[PDB]
């Protein structure tokens, strides 16, 4: 309600927007009164301390003026994890905790998988880093391994990254280039997301 | 068409997919959810997140995998627009992980067993 009803990044106290207060008032008290229970009552033990304690900074300008972009920056976190771990209770009832069950399943097997394939990406990440290294997306080795981790799912950028740079004639390496994206698109787009489904279709 | 001998089949396994589907989605709108409040947090600056029932179109939008990478987390982050870039693009990865490829293949995974 407090994250619907507020512009975000706006900092407010009981009185609303710092510039619908009573509906502000109340659920603050609320979200307070619920953390502090929540701390007494204290991956689900974990996420529980994540959301009591970032729950309470979004709601601290109840009682205490607090910058306007941190209480915006537990907002986007505390919101975030109080419907992740909404799905832990529907673990108990009976059309449902079928499907919580098969998602940690898929999500466990996974989270072991990557122990392995994080070096396949860097290997990648760090080489498409030098070859590609006079386009924005590939400008640091950091924003290269965030761009090889998108293009994970198929969505290589083509045109937009080989093609029309290849053709304006500011690829510094064109052959190598073009040998390292039938490379990537065989070992991550085929081959890795295939191992993924092959995992998940026998796991289910 | 389920009352011709070609047809029948498919209609009895598009129906069969599509009630599994139909009853898994009570659990994961609550994961779509999750992503939406946050996205419109964390990216409310931009068009496509302006307001919470946009951002939640839009993250459903993005489960085929279409995560418009460049144009809302990269070109904002160089442009210095993005108002907590390490938080969105935490965020991002995690959305990838839990969304393309855990809760879509979780239901690829439903649709082998139950064909």
């Amino acid at each position: 309600i407090l994250v619907v009803n507020i512009k975000p990044g706006m900092a407010f106290n009981s009185t609303g927007i710092i510039n619908n207060s009573y509906l502000i008032k109340t659920c603050m008290i609320l979200v307070f009164l619920s953390s502090i229970f929540g701390y007494c009552k204290e991956i689900s033990n974990v996420l529980e301390w994540i959301i009591y304690t970032t729950g309470i900074i979004f709601v601290l300008p109840l009682f205490v003026e607090i910058p306007a972009h941190l209480q915006w920056q537990c907002g986007a976190i505390a919101v975030y994890f109080y419907w992740m771990n909404f799905l832990l209770y529907l673990q108990r009832f009976e059309n449902c905790g079928i499907f919580i069950v098969m998602l940690e399943v898929i999500l466990k097997t996974l989270l072991r998988s990557t122990v392995v394939f994080i070096f396949l990406l860097l290997a990648f990440g760090l080489s498409f880093y030098i070859l590609l290294n006079l386009q924005d997306p590939f400008s640091s080795p950091l924003l290269s391994i965030i761009q090889t981790f998108s293009m994970m799912l198929g969505d290589i950028n083509y045109r937009e990254s080989f093609l029309e740079p290849y053709l304006r004639n500011e690829l510094a390496h064109p052959v190598l280039s073009f040998a390292q994206l039938v490379s990537f698109t065989i070992f991550v787009p085929i081959v890795l997301m295939n191992l993924l489904i092959g995992l998940a279709v026998g796991d289910i």
